[PDB]
Formats: C-alpha cells, structure tokens, sequence
C-alpha cells in the first residue's frame, strides 16, 4: 500500500498501522508528511514520534496567553496579573521562582486565588507537602503529588477522608498501593471511611487494608466495592474477598450464582458443588459469505458498524455473518447482541491446533480469546497483530531468525495458521520457564522479564493467609493484572470444553 492508496481509506487503526510501516521504512517524504496527521486515527505513541522526526510540531500555545510565555522566573513580576496566574499553574515554574518573589506573589493572590498562595508559600519551606497537608488544601495535595511522587507524610483522619472527592484519588490510591510506594500515605488511608469511597477505590482500599492485616476494615471496603461496582465481574471479585475474610456462606452462595463467568464465580461454583456454567454452542450451517477475513480494512469498517449498531441492526449483521468462515465475527456480534449475558468460547481454525495436547490447546485458545476474540486481522493500539496479537518485533524474530520462513512478512500474523503456530512456539518458551498458565499469561502480556522480577520478590506468590489471591491483586501493572485473571478463566473453560477438566483449586495451589 502506497501512501496515496492509504489516504483513500477511512481513518482507522489499520490505516495507522500501514502508515506506521511506511514511516519505519523511511518511505514517507517530508512532502508526504505535510497533511498526514489528518489521516491518522490515533495520533499517539510511535506513529506520533516517527511523524515528528519528519515534521516537528511547534504547537500549542493558546494565542490568548502567548505573551504570558515570554516571561521567565526572572521577569514574572513584570507580567500583568492574568499572565502571572497562568504561569503559576505550573509547580515547576513555582519551584523555580526565588523565595522573595514567591512571598510577593502569595500576597498578591491571597484574596482571589488562595490555592496559588498556598503553593507559593509551601515552596518557601523545605517540605511543600507538609505545608499543603497542614492547610488541608486538597487540590494542592494532588498537584504536589503529580509534581513529585517522592513526597510522603502521615495524613490525619479528616484529611484522608477529603481525598476521595477529588478526581485524582482513584489513580493515586491505585498507584501507591500496587507499587507499594508512599508508605505513610498508604498507612494513613486505613482511616478512610468506607462510606466516602466506592467502586475501584473502595476495592483498592480493601487490598491496602489486607496488607496491614486490618481484615475488618478490609471487609468493610470490599463490601462497599461489591455494592457499588458497575460490572458484575468486579462485583464478584469484591464478594470473593468478603467471603475469604469473614466466611459468610451467603456471600459464597451469591458468588456461585453469578451471571459473570470469571475465576471467582468459577471457584465459588467448584467450592459449592455447583455445575459448571453453560457455554453456548455456535455451529453455523452456512459455510461462507463474501467477507474477506484477511482484509484488515474490512474488519475496521465492520467493527465500527457492529459497535455503533442499535439492537435492531445487530440482528441483520448476526444473520449476515452466521457462517463458518466468519464465525469470529458472528460470536463477536452475538456477544454484544445478547448484552454480554451468554458465554461464547469458540474454537475457530481448529485444524491448526487439534494435534497439540488438550492442555496446550486450551492455553492457546484462552490467550487468543482475550487478545483478539479470534479476529484474524486484529490490530491493537500498539500495532500488535492477528489472533494472538504478536508485536511486530517478536513476530519478525520468530518468523525470520528462528523459523526462517521464506518471504516472511509480519503481516503473516494475520493468518490463523501462523498466529496459532507462533503462539504455540512462544507459549512453549514461556511455559517451560514459568509452568503455571497464570504466570504464562502474565509473561505473554507483560514480558517474561517483569514476570520473573515479580516472582523473585519475597512478598509475591509465596505462602500466606490470603495467598495466592492477594498476590494476584498486587501484580504491579494493571493491564497484566487484569489480563491474567481473564486468561485464567478462559483456560479453565477451554480445558472443560475439551474434556480435559482441571479444578481451579489445583491451579491456585500451584501458584504458591
Ligand atoms: C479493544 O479490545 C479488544 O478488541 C479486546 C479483544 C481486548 O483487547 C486486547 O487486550 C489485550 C490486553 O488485555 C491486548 O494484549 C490486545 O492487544 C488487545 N487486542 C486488541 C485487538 O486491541
């Protein structure tokens, strides 16, 4: 695809991907690059840094404030009052001022902008956090935290209970808890009233309380999370913790009857001798239609349709794609048509894996389900490719250096036989070193380096009262933490569907 051809295509991740391929091969001239950012669907990351090597972006300073950015720390007292307050939006700018000017500016702004006054006088002390905390200036607290994660201080009950009302709180709590940073902040957060938090924040505060062995406080947080979570899967995760802590058998019963299929509801069903959940059976009689399952642009276009279709238009699409060759699109449509209440666990292109042993089949299928929902031309925001979502670098290493496939191109990852074959090859590498499918999943998504570093810690996946469940909440990258839980559930299901059942209790035992 020439850049001219691509510019005819609708903006999409597939068009971004192929523009990116031209950039990395140095095929986009400075002239081609002029109008190019209007042709880019997601102007973030590698494509943006590659385009900017060709055409740096001067943008952007709001022309209303342009003159404000002609002052420096040395001339800010010459600026009019509007420019002074605009430049004081930056804590680095405040930090660069000399202390005499911070005092002057603090008086200037005490009436109309006491938030600025607080930060200015705070930076005249040796610990701006301590000054802002004594003022209980909540906006200033989060500005300081965003400026530097190194500040750490005990926070009293009044202060910590004000923090959750600020939009920054959820990410703040999540980061310091799963990174095990800012221990004085973490310990202080034990005194947040569960009434003042909800959803993810309540849940992480439960995890925090567990790490300090405050199990009653943890129960109260997890109960509040269970009551407020929007998604049933997260609600189940919180009810599982209520059960593990206080052992109320009504909680476990509720978990076992969940409509969400996840590791917690699966485990509760196992503990209560409840039958395995119902898995839909999709077997279209019609063998084909006209859709090219190997055209990445066609997928982007039909995906946008499906995602924007009303309840009625899904019906037309479901019928059109109810074929064997478009089985992955069919199940994709059904999963939205049925408002996510039915469990679809398809096994498309099964000939390519039927000769692997059942357990390997399930791991491959479990990864593919989470990575792509089996869409052959799937492309992630980071241009991971195909059913198994291989990054181009690893795809080329395997296909060119290891397997020496003639005329290999990274787009071969869009071919199911290649995706499954490379997936098996890489999963062999990972499983040989890590054994557990959960650890393999973490390493597949996050790399074996991060996984080895996690598993080397004294406080991860070792023996313990609430292990291995607690460790699974403390996996230090959110994407991998979530990914492992989902792939593990898929793995259990596929092993069941393949007549090679394993109890998830055995899986959890082998994590320790
Ligand atoms: C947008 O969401 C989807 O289409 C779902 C299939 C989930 O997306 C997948 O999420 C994984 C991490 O959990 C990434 O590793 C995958 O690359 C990523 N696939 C894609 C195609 O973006």
């Amino acid at each position: 695809y020439s850049i001219e051809k691509l510019k005819k295509e609708e903006n999409s991740l597939a068009k971004d991907y192929y523009i990116y391929r031209l950039l990395e091969k140095n095929k986009i001239s400075k002239k081609d690059a002029q109008d190019l950012n209007s042709h880019i669907f997601r102007y973030i990351g590698k494509i943006k840094s590659e385009l900017e090597k060709i055409i740096p972006l001067k943008p952007y300073i709001n022309p209303k404030y342009a003159k404000c950015y002609t002052y420096t720390a040395n001339t800010i007292l010459d600026a009019n009052l509007t420019c002074q307050s605009v430049r004081l939006n930056s804590l680095v700018f405040i930090a660069s001022l000399n202390s005499k000017d911070r005092t002057t500016l603090a008086q200037t702004f005490k009436n109309q902008r006491p938030d600025l006054t607080n930060l200015l006088l705070a930076f005249n002390t040796s610990d701006p956090m301590s000054y802002i905390v004594q003022k209980e200036d909540i906006n200033g607290f989060f500005k300081l935290y965003n400026y530097s994660k190194k500040y750490d201080l005990d926070l009293n009950t009044s202060l910590v209970n004000k923090l959750p009302n600020h939009i920054g709180f959820k990410d703040f709590a999540q980061n310091i808890i799963i990174k095990k940073e800012n221990p004085k902040f973490r310990h202080s957060m034990l005194e947040i009233n569960p009434e003042n938090v909800s959803e993810d924040s309540a849940f992480y505060l439960g995890v925090n309380a567990l790490t300090y062995d405050k199990t009653e406080l943890a129960y109260d947080f997890f109960k509040k999370a269970a009551q407020s979570f929007k998604s049933q899967s997260n609600k189940d995760n919180a009810i599982f913790w209520m059960w593990l802590i206080k052992n109320n058998e009504e909680d476990l019963k509720t978990l076992s009857q969940s409509s969400s299929l996840n590791i917690y509801s699966l485990y509760a069903k196992e503990l209560t001798n409840t039958p395995f959940p119902k898995i839909e059976s999709l077997n279209p009689s019609k063998k084909k239609n006209n859709f090219n399952m190997q055209d990445p642009f066609a997928w982007q276009k039909i995906n946008k349709q499906i995602r924007d279709a009303n309840a009625s238009q899904l019906d037309v699409l479901a019928k059109e794609f109810d074929t064997q060759e478009t089985l992955p699109i069919y199940a994709y449509i059904l999963e939205r048509k049925n408002n996510f209440k039915k469990h679809y666990f398809i096994m498309p292109y099964y000939d390519n894996i039927k000769d692997y042993n059942k357990t390997r089949q399930a791991l491959i299928l479990a990864i593919a389900r989470q990575e792509s929902r089996f869409i052959p031309t799937a492309i992630s925001v980071s241009y991971a490719l195909g059913m198994m979502q291989f990054m181009p670098f690893l795809a080329n290493h395997i296909g060119e250096k290891e397997l020496k496939i003639p005329n290999f191109d990274q787009d071969f990852m869009f071919k199911p036989e290649i995706a499954y074959y490379f997936g098996n090859y890489h999963l062999n590498y990972l499983e040989s070193r890590l054994k557990s499918p959960l650890f393999v999943a973490y390493a597949y998504n996050g790399g074996i380096g991060f996984t080895n570093r996690m598993l080397a810690r004294n406080d991860m996946f070792k023996t313990g009262k609430f292990e291995p469940f607690l460790s699974m909440e403390l996996v230090p990258y959110q994407e991998s933490r979530i990914y492992g839980k989902k792939v593990l559930a898929n793995y259990i299901v596929y092993r069941h569907l393949l007549n090679d059942s394993i109890k998830i209790s055995d899986i959890f035992e082998n994590l320790i």
